[PDB]
């Protein structure tokens, strides 16, 4: 487990992207704020490890904005951090109905002619994620940024959930129009 207190004095490079804490308004940087720390904590081993300069290529999660920039961390200095975000207040943005409403039936009710599960058994009703089980806060993320990871996975240009295999076949079954209407609902899910 982090120290959160001890994480706050670890991000001066990351408060430019990510704000102060964790809640920037650019709307590609993913806000950080209220994230489970299992998660955080997750992602940051994997993005130091895909990201670092000679990384083979596959391995972990290659963030291009990120390059290099986790190397000097330990893992306990990663588990600081994330506690240090987790412990900070998310916040929620926009639902535009023009999108959301189609955004939320795909969130409550998958796509079952295709065999694609619902959403909300694994990321909440309300989006808040499950930090014991290992799924991610979605609820109140940049549209930009939700909309860009479901993307990856489903052309396979983010590959760490091997661990569970899952987001990559639930993406496989997602259109463009899906992807935009999701993300916009969850952009105003709490
Ligand atoms: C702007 C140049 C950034 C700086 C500085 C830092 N991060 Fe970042 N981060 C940025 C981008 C564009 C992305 C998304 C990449 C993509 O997939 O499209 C991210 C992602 C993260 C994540 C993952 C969040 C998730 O919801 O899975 C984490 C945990 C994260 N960034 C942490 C972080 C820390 C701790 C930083 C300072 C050491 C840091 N980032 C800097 C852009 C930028
Ligand atoms: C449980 C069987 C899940 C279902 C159904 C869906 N998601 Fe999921 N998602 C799950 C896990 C275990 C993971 C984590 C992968 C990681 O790298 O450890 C995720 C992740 C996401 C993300 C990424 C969030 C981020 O901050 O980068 C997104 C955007 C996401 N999932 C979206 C999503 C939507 C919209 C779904 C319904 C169509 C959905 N997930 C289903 C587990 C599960």
């Amino acid at each position: 487990a982090g120290d959160a207190e001890a994480g706050q004095g670890k991000v001066a490079v990351c408060g430019a992207c990510h704000g102060v804490d964790g809640n920037s308004p650019a709307p590609n940087f993913p806000k950080l704020a209220g994230q489970g720390e299992r998660y955080l904590l997750k992602q940051l081993q994997d993005i130091k490890a895909g990201s670092t300069p000679g990384a083979p290529e596959g391995v972990g999660r290659k963030v291009l904005e990120m390059t290099g920039m986790l190397d000097p961390l330990s893992d306990q200095d990663l588990e600081d951090i994330a506690a240090y975000f987790s412990s900070q207040k998310g916040s929620v943005g926009y639902a535009d109905p023009a999108l959301a409403k189609q955004g939320e039936k795909l969130f409550r009710g998958g796509k079952l002619d295709q065999g694609m599960p619902a959403c909300t058994g694994c990321h909440a009703p309300n989006g808040v994620g499950n930090d014991l089980a290992g799924f991610p806060k979605l609820g109140g993320q940049h549209a930009a940024y939700t909309a860009k990871q479901l993307t990856d996975f489903r052309e396979g240009n983010r590959t760490n959930d091997g661990d569970t295999m899952i987001m990559r076949g639930v993406a496989a079954k997602l259109s463009n129009k899906d992807i935009e209407a999701l993300s916009s609902y969850i952009q105003g899910l709490h």
